[PDB]
């Protein structure tokens, strides 16, 4: 009896009002079929949709959600902080707060500038990179995702690499022009960019696991070696940790792989749940960023009281024993029972988790890069998809999306996701 | 006694946490002395600081505030709305509702995107406009800010006679040099660029009254003429009313002067006092953006129903009758008792105000522009703002910043701020 009658009332009004009806283009379900769930509300790992439907939720709002949702630790110290405001403009002592638990929770972060958004954060990291080494080149991967500044909105493919040409109107190429790409790990073509603009580069940056691609770990010959690349070259080594940091190990994908980056960005999980991102490193980068240097960034609502109080209750929940741990446990198992589910019922997957972010790809694989990503049967994908919706669970509505467990998801939470992927990949 | 002792000790800690001990530049008071006030609370009109003073407050958390700080309206809608979750990653029917109610209130908006920042909102509207128009220059008025995308920090004087430079280190020279820049009033500069560039340019963005270089507002001569001359010759006329929408009217600035642009960007009032910005136009402009067209924009914490419920219920208050009257009546009484009691008391200065928003210079002025700005005397206005602040009122910590009243402001509070004024002038 699945239904989805009130959402699609409210989409098709939703058209007329938003451009494409959503104010982020995944939400509108292009390549799933169209129809997107309308929520309205989520506690722990569940949602509910306006029609009334319970899922079994692996999106999490796309990473912030890890505690749970609307943790009621969290909500009590949102109900309490709003009494005095909820926006300062100015220093208060939660700002403090907070960057102390980052500045101790990350290797790389000495020093931190907090900010609204993940692309807020890419855009002030960027520009910090460049001030510091006094150089307009940087090296991103291809698949990866690092918010909508111009400079990360460049085209790859044949004979472009090196040109930085936009991959959106309304980009001017002179924008893009100073950003060069190379496939994701693929460290032959970084050391090939490296010997062509000598003294150009400021930073190689990327998304230390892929998660805007579908999930793609890096090879250890890769990361390590974009590590000992920038650093006998002088060049800074950035990690996009908006989606890896607080998921991957308490101190993000540096601390899971051991490998310690320049400047980091962070976001989502650090809001928990309200708007916010930041950027810290080394404390002799961070100096330059204005009041303190010449580099220029600023915001209104950055470090507002309420953002700050979420992220500290976060924090301070993820920072107890066993959280990391449990969510290998669940995510392994939820991971590996997917998969094989797939091969009993005749289907290629491929797929793999670290902590609580995993995905599975409709192809045979092994997926390294963008490129492989494309390989996989996108229409496969969305039978399972649109067939899970009706089996109680929610995943990505894309095939190029990771997905998210939580500690509110049960071992329970996980054979049932199972079964329903068993049933619906019989069927498909 | 004065004292900002906790202030002292906690901002002491915060420089060896965040650059300059802040998340933006202008809270580090470097203009005025260096010693900032942290906020422990604010409600109504007034501000606490964590050594318990008292403040009637103009900065309003530098343009949200405009019913007053902590409305228990909006508290409680904030309190109900957590519940059920504070961010979903999808949409939801909060973001119908306040995409509406902009429709309705903003003559230019038939369509809007919702972000998370006015720097995010401005980003977007450059990207759609360029896009739009298939052209790559802009023109942006020295003086006027459009948040901390590259595009927009362009250098003073540059992108006339040579290509737009970077006004800070990590802006690549590229990033700027699609950037025309032209001093504010002045029409004929305008022109200048627009015969000299045909073909090329995409838009005009502005301030329609600028509240980032002190409070400038426009002549009649120049901001009819922007519209005409935009229209002439197919060029987009781009509002940023992240500052003055809500603010001036209902409608904002465009509402005001009666001069109906084709795309404009929002923030501040419409988040309630959380993290949100907006940008809208022309439906026709609108159907470019992602996933309607293929200019990409994105976010995670775009709409998240705790922003959408604080804008929504902010803007009820806004439309019950007698708003912006009574922002008129005690903010004209508030900006006249202030430049008459700089005549009485022997010192040059010149202000103005329109509805909730309002400046005054140390400078005989009058101020039509940047340039004419920058003859304030910046030391008295550190002596007046200081001064002020042992008075218990707290004025934007800059000469270069508009002030703000809200509808919790009294003429009780304005009797006390001018005669406050009069005992600091008389001894400044
Ligand atoms: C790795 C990465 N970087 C940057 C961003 C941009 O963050 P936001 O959507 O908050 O702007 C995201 C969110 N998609 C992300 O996953
Ligand atoms: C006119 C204008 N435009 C854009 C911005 C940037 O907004 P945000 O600080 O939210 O990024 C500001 C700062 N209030 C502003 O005043």
């Amino acid at each position: 009896s699945f239904s989805l009658q009130k959402s699609e009332e409210a989409f098709n009004a939703a058209k007329n009002l938003m451009p494409g009806g959503v104010n982020s283009p995944v939400r509108a379900f292009k390549s799933v079929g169209g129809q997107p769930v309308l929520i309205d509300s989520v506690k722990g790992s569940k949602m509910w949709d306006i029609d009334g439907n319970e899922y079994i939720d692996y999106v999490g709002s796309w990473g912030p959600a890890i505690i749970g949702h609307a943790d009621d630790e969290v909500l009590a110290a949102l109900a309490e902080t709003m009494k005095k405001g909820t926006s300062f403009g100015a220093p208060c002592l939660l700002e403090n707060v907070l960057a102390e638990m980052v500045i101790s929770a990350v290797p790389s972060i000495e020093m931190v500038r907090f900010v609204n958004s993940g692309t807020e954060a890419c855009m002030g990291v960027l520009r910090l990179a460049r001030a510091f080494t006094n150089k307009e080149k940087f090296i991103k991967f291809e698949g990866c995702y690092h918010g909508h500044a111009n400079a990360f909105l460049v085209k790859a493919g044949s004979g472009v690499a090196t040109l930085g040409l936009p991959d959106s109107p309304g980009v001017p190429k002179a924008a893009t022009s100073d950003t060069l790409t190379a496939p994701y790990n693929d460290l032959e073509a970084v050391e090939k960019l490296f010997a062509a603009h000598k003294g150009e580069i400021s930073a190689v940056i990327l998304e230390p696991v892929v998660g805007n691609s579908g999930f793609i770990p890096p090879t250890p010959e890769f990361i390590n070696g974009l590590r000992q690349l920038t650093k006998d070259n002088g060049v800074l080594l950035i990690f996009d940790e908006v989606m890896t940091g607080f998921r991957l190990a308490y101190g993000g994908a540096q601390e899971y792989f051991g490998i310690t980056p320049d400047l980091t960005t962070l976001g989502k999980i650090i809001g928990g749940g309200l708007p916010v991102g930041a950027y810290g490193g080394r404390r002799d980068i961070m100096e330059m960023v204005a009041p303190a240097g010449p580099m220029y960034q600023a915001g209104t609502l950055s470090g507002n009281p309420l953002a700050m109080t979420a992220g500290i209750h976060t924090l301070k929940r993820l920072k107890q024993a066993g959280t990391y741990e449990y969510l290998d446990k669940i995510t392994k198992e939820l991971t590996n029972g997917i998969l094989e589910a797939g091969k009993k019922t005749g289907h290629p997957m491929c797929g793999g988790y670290i902590s609580g972010m995993f995905g599975f790809f409709f192809a045979e694989g092994p997926v390294y890069n963008f490129a492989d990503s494309k390989k996989s049967d996108t229409e496969k994908f969305g039978r399972f998809f649109r067939g899970m919706l009706e089996e109680g669970v929610y995943f990505a509505p894309s095939q190029f999306e990771a997905g998210f467990t939580s500690l509110a998801h049960t071992p329970e939470d996980i054979q049932l996701t199972i079964a329903a992927a068993e049933r619906v990949l019989s069927r498909i």
